[PDB]
């Protein structure tokens, strides 16, 4: 049990975050990533509308299936491209997503395309705030009127689980990720202090619960980078790879952790099925650690 | 983490108990089960050499390549058989291994045969004094020289976590596991308190840790009892079945948990995978808690 009274966000429906056991682990998979072959023009967002539409009813099924809530990571390499990936996803899913892209150039232009709509700002989750943001970028947000990012506390110079804690408080002349995100006018943080490498997950797990035990935000991560540069266990296959990626993406949830970014959908039918497991045993515990399920619509009541 | 110093055996060799993230997960693989198709006549233990060779082969290979030592679960339905099971098993790997039956007169009749053989008192290990242990049991033991037994600290009157204090200590007008154990002249404890289903897994483990918490002996359970069971599951196929078996394998270590029962040895190549997953993540969390490796040969130096 954490030692803060935990903040449980009701993201348009999608409770996240809460004492181990309280709520199912929220699953986030991402589609129109680089890479994707359902994308046919990555500049122009030119893609196959049905093997999309496909991957959001297998999203569905399968969070009907074991309880886990999604959310869509919609990745776009353009204002254009991701635009137009957001607008399809308004339209073919009730999800809510999160707005994601490498370049802050591309996720500020798709907000301005958005403008403010009532819709955008109940499913919009802003992925992310993290070292480099702008006032540019801040102003964006607020203009959109978003109320839940991502705080990214991924640096090379906060490799420490404390550092990254650091980077998002806020230390000496440095207001911090949490502070910057307020000024955009952002009252929800999803906290994800990034994956470095398969190994330092287990930091990244300690920086959830230092961000649980003394701030009760809900805290994440998004270890399938790390998982697909694994060379010597991918070079395996299957069921090599994806067990090895069981274990790093059900590690966190064994500590507490409320959601995973797991990676490309495609994961989704074996990722689902290792994070219900998990989920399940966890939620068990309950009696002990003096905790109530907030919701019957949990892998413990379904997968057995 | 545990404030209890803790027990650290070397059983020919393999290293299990300590702090976690001190040593890697010893592995414990089912052979000669119920229904194990290479055995052909059980009560006459009739079985293919070639395959069980194959198998011992491939547990030393993912050995070798993981740095998870291996104890054998050696299962037998008759005295003959299981003795014919425990000569190969002596004969054809150098591992530690359990005696193992559902009826108790297959051990004693078994140990009768296999006599106080100082190869026997080095790598057998009894599986196990329960609840139920009779005297002839404990004479067959003494007589037999044992050191090392699995002690199932289980029972229907003691399935909360601190009960197994009761089952292990003594209560009342009970001896305890512990006390029966060192009248058969036992001196090494591998505390097992047993696995019911899948999602009790997580109360099996905080029986685990509190038994290393207060009296510092190597804690482990069988988790493969609910998962071959689990038909919803196993049906789906791979690799369905396996990343939810990762998923309930995986989860013990992550509380602490120093040994796993995995199940049937054909099983190896994927839960070596995952569970030397677990291991590397967990000894990763040493350079911050400043706990010390015990052995080189380890998952966190090998699997990257
Ligand atoms: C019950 N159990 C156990 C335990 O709980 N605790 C200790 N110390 N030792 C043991 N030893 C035996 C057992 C762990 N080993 C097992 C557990 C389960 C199986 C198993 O599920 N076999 C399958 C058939 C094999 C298959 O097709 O999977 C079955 O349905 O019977 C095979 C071996």
């Amino acid at each position: 049990k954490f030692t803060a009274q935990q903040h449980v966000y009701d993201i348009n429906g999608v409770k996240v975050g809460g004492q181990p056991g309280e709520y199912p682990t929220v699953l986030i998979g991402s589609i129109f990533y680089r890479g994707h072959k359902i994308v046919s023009d990555g500049q122009k967002g030119i893609f196959d509308k049905d093997a999309a539409k496909a991957l959001l009813d297998q999203e569905a099924e399968l969070s009907a299936e074991t309880g886990n809530p999604f959310i869509i990571d919609v990745l776009g390499e353009s204002v254009e491209a991701l635009t137009k990936y957001v607008e399809f996803i308004l339209e073919n899913t009730t999800a809510p997503f999160l707005l994601a892209s490498i370049s802050p150039d591309v996720r500020v232009g798709a907000l301005k395309n958005l403008g403010k709509d009532p819709e955008i700002q109940k499913r919009l989750i802003y992925n992310s705030i993290e070292e480099h943001y702008t006032e540019e970028e801040l102003a964006a947000i607020k203009e959109a009127g978003l109320k839940t990012a991502v705080i990214l506390a991924f640096s090379k110079k906060a490799l420490k689980p404390n550092a990254r804690i650091d980077l998002l408080q806020g230390k000496d002349d440095k207001e911090g990720l949490i502070a910057a995100a307020k000024r955009a006018g952002i009252e929800q943080f999803l906290v994800d202090p990034g994956v470095l490498d398969v190994a330092s997950n287990s930091w990244t797990t300690e920086a959830i619960n230092v961000v649980k035990e003394q701030f009760g935000y809900p805290g994440g991560c998004a270890p399938s980078n790390a998982v697909y540069l694994w060379k010597k266990m991918r070079s395996k296959g299957t069921p090599f790879f994806e067990v090895a990626g069981a274990a790093v993406f059900t590690y966190p949830i064994t500590q507490g952790a409320d959601f995973i970014l797991y990676g490309p959908m495609m994961n989704a039918p074996w990722v689902y099925r290792a994070i219900a497991t998990t989920d399940a045993m966890i939620a068990y515990n309950n009696k002990l650690t003096g905790v109530k399920m907030g919701t019957t619509e949990h892998p413990l009541l379904k997968i057995f």
